[PDB]
């Protein structure tokens, strides 16, 4: 218990739960936004070329 303290973390299963689902959304949120910046970078090369 000593060592829970020392941790720090409320760590609740509600906030386990929640928490990652949460974060685990903004991971592939963000995986998505970063291929669709290629994608247009893309776009816009092969309209330099």
């Amino acid at each position: 218990l000593q060592e829970m303290k020392d941790i720090g973390v409320q760590a609740d299963a509600n906030a386990e739960m929640r928490a990652r689902e949460r974060r685990d959304r903004l991971h592939e949120a963000l995986s998505v936004n970063r291929s669709r910046v290629n994608q247009l970078e893309k776009q816009i090369a092969f309209c330099e070329a």
